[PDB]
């Protein structure tokens, strides 16, 4: 895909039925709500997190936390599946040492988008993104580290794993609106798993 990253089409869709299981089992404790950026914002995509470290908002800006501001208690723990399939792709994404202590849960209802970024809130930019894709189909954008850099627009699809790291550990990236439709195992949604190392 670029420099450090690559897309492992269909890697986790032998895992995707229990991944789908362990999402549900998470959110029945920290339950998926759509964030309200620094700026004051609802976000479309509605987010939860599992592991020590979850990603949030907050009025000073996007910051990791151990606790769930909503339900005020812990983030539930890293289910064993995402552990897994986490190791196994980062390995095969030629990142074998890959421990990460933080997965957010994105859920994209149809029209729902998360526009361009950079994941830019962990200090240890040596550990990659792993990004798992469950459910509907969308347009993933991969650029540069410019916001006018040029995109690469990708198809990614249920069971579909994306790394980026090393050199393209920071380019910019999104989702476009989600298209309208239905999958037979999330209904009239699209998952995301993202795995990263936040802490030290
Ligand atoms: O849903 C995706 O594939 C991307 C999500 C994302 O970029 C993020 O969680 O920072
Ligand atoms: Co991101």
């Amino acid at each position: 895909l670029a420099a450090g990253a690559v897309i492992l089409r269909r890697f986790a869709f032998n895992a995707a039925e229990q991944l789908i299981r362990d999402i549900n089992d998470v959110a029945s404790q920290s339950p998926f709500r759509q964030m309200v950026t620094p700026g004051g914002y609802t976000m479309s995509v509605a987010m939860t997190n599992c592991g020590h470290l979850g990603w949030t908002t907050h009025r000073q800006g996007y910051l990791y936390s151990p606790i769930d501001p909503q339900t005020n208690k812990p983030w539930p723990a890293m289910p064993q599946s995402f552990h897994n399939l986490c190791q196994r792709a980062a390995t095969a994404a030629g990142y074998p040492d890959f421990q990460p202590d933080a997965c957010l849960i994105n859920r994209y209802a149809p029209g729902a988008k998360l526009s361009l970024h950079q994941d830019k809130d962990e200090p240890d930019l040596r550990a990659p993104i792993v990004s798992v894709s469950l459910g509907l189909p969308a347009i993933f954008q991969f650029g540069g580290l410019k916001r006018n850099d040029p995109l690469k627009r990708l198809l990614l699809e249920h069971g579909d794993v994306v790394v980026w790291g090393g050199e393209s550990r920071l380019f910019y990236h999104g989702i476009q609106p989600l298209k309208a439709g239905f999958h037979p195992l999330t209904i009239d949604c699209r998952y995301n798993l993202a795995f990263r190392q936040a802490g030290k």
